[PDB]
């Protein structure tokens, strides 16, 4: 074990700037206490009915929020919080259960927050714990390819796809999100098993050509060839293209196959898919065997930060190209927060049909707590420090007091265009875990949680840099 850097929390020197500080961290306690009083060691919080929540896809595995808030107490000083789900962990969090989990969640809410909290504290139980979740998991790369399967049984070691993936086929953003939590598994454990896992991906992946170099969202994992040809920079691809980027900086930038991959992979999206509406708003589209569909999620949100995080290592004179797609990608996200009632995006919005950047399916009109946007606020205020950015997660922070606190804790929304809160009583640890860390940091110094020195993973998990 080495000593982590930059894991102090020093004041800020603006009084305002503490207060705001002091306002997330209270917002923290909201949520954590909530947790604990109704729901511990179940993995979620209802927060209307008071009592757990236990999403299919973590099976039978306990403690989901636990593992997810570790690493966010440790930051915000929380550490009798922290002693007391270390605590847990030891007695209570166990792998050896008889259910069905998917692999992707499991990876990178329970092996990442593990990973975190193991690297940040020291404490050898993190790592031993995080090892035998990632032994668990070895079976779901049992396929004639490699690619592995979405959903496994943890017990018995029998896995499969979701039951609508065309013809069977793995999810892209699924096996491409296991990246860096195997590398360090394998840094950790010493056995190479987990990295081999990973870039076996890589070499299926690398064989196959890709439609005008863009991924479709599904591989057969018997056949390793594509399914139907949808492309996504949101749902289904996301955080594939996020891992490329971040497995090359979290490499010391030593694996150059995932940078070209990246570059590669986002000139064809910046070609084929990104487009400017009339009213002027850049936005990413998705794209059906050719044909565009003119809208886009909060989950694609998260491509400004990333955007922007590249830019440094961009070929020469693309660095300020990637700044400012990554700040038009922010501005039009705020805008899909902005043309609300509550100040709080919709899950889709959309730029035909007469709008731009609102939703107009009822069924896309809801709000689960989502990170994406405050991420990218993150990332756009540490790389260019415009008060703006700061100005808009602030705006985001009293939307969410204002609409989204409740006294058991915080709930998502069904419908951000009206007046009156339609409660959906789910706390989503991603919340605990992602969205009020980034809104911790954008209110910290730059010297916490430095970017030079930690890569987060897409549950908001801060790994260090692999020499
Ligand atoms: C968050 O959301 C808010 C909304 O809540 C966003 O605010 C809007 O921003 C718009 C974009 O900047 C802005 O549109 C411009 O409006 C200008 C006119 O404003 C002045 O007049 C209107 C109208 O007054 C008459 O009509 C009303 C009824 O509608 C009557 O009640 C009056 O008696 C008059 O008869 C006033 O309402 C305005 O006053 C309000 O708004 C002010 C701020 O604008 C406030 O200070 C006031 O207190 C008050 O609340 C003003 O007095 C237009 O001149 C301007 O037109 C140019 O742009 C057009 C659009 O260009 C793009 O799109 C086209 C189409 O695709 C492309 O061709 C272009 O290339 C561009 O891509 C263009 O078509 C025109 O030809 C002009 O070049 C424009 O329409 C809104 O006024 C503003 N609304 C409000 C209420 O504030 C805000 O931007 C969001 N974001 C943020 C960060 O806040
Ligand atoms: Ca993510």
């Amino acid at each position: 074990f080495l000593p982590p850097v930059g894991v102090e929390n020093r004041e800020p020197a603006d009084a305002t700037i503490r207060e705001k500080r002091a306002k997330i961290k209270e917002m923290m306690t909201h949520a954590w206490n909530n947790y604990k009083r109704y729901a511990w060691g179940l993995n979620e919080l209802k927060p209307i009915s008071k009592e757990g929540h236990s999403s299919s896809l973590f099976g039978n595995i306990k403690g989901a929020t636990i593992v997810d808030a570790l690493d966010t107490l440790f930051i915000m000083g929380m550490k009798t919080e922290f002693q007391e789900a270390k605590s847990w962990i030891k007695k209570y969090l166990d792998f050896n259960v008889n259910a069905e989990v998917s692999v992707f969640e499991v990876n990178i809410r329970f092996v990442g927050g593990l990973l975190s909290a193991y690297y940040l504290s020291g404490e050898e139980i993190f790592r031993k714990k995080a090892v035998e979740l990632g032994v668990k998991l070895l079976p779901a790369f049992h396929t004639p390819s490699g690619i592995p399967w979405a959903l496994l049984n943890m017990k018995s070691g029998i896995g499969r796809n979701w039951p609508w993936a065309s013809g069977g086929s793995s999810i892209l953003a699924e096996f491409g999100t296991l990246h860096l939590e195997f590398m360090h598994l394998s840094h950790l454990s010493g056995d190479p098993v987990f990295a081999e896992k990973v870039m076996k991906i890589r070499t299926v992946l690398n064989k196959l050509d890709k439609p005008e170099g863009l991924y479709p969202n599904y591989l057969n994992p018997s056949s390793g060839q594509w399914g139907q040809h949808h492309v996504s920079v949101g749902g289904l691809g996301d955080s594939f293209y996020e891992y490329l980027l971040k497995a090359w900086l979290m490499s010391d930038k030593t694996d150059l196959e995932a940078k070209k991959m990246y570059f590669d992979a986002v000139q064809a999206i910046e070609t084929h898919l990104i487009r400017k509406s009339s009213g002027g708003l850049t936005y990413i589209a998705e794209w059906k065997g050719g044909l565009l569909e003119h809208k886009m999620g909060h989950l694609t949100c998260f491509a400004g930060g990333m955007f922007a995080l590249g830019a440094d290592g961009a070929p020469e004179a693309r660095a300020q190209h990637y700044l400012e797609l990554g700040a038009e990608i922010a501005r039009t996200c705020h805008e899909s927060y902005n043309r609300t009632y509550v100040k709080l995006g919709p899950e889709a919005f959309r730029f035909d049909g007469g709008v731009e950047a609102i939703a107009t399916r009822q069924n896309e009109k809801y709000y689960i707590l989502r990170p994406e946007v405050i991420e990218t606020y993150m990332y756009m205020w540490r790389l260019t420090h415009d008060p703006k950015y700061r100005t808009w997660a602030w705006e985001a922070v009293e939307a969410l007091e204002s609409h989204c606190r409740v006294n058991g804790g915080y709930s998502g929304l069904r419908d951000v265009y009206i007046a009156r809160e339609s409660y959906d009583d789910v706390q989503q640890s991603f919340f605990l875990a992602e969205t009020l860390k980034y809104l911790y940091l954008i209110f910290s110094d730059d010297d916490l949680l430095p970017l030079e020195h930690w890569i987060f993973n897409t549950e908001a998990h801060p790994f260090p840099i692999l020499r």
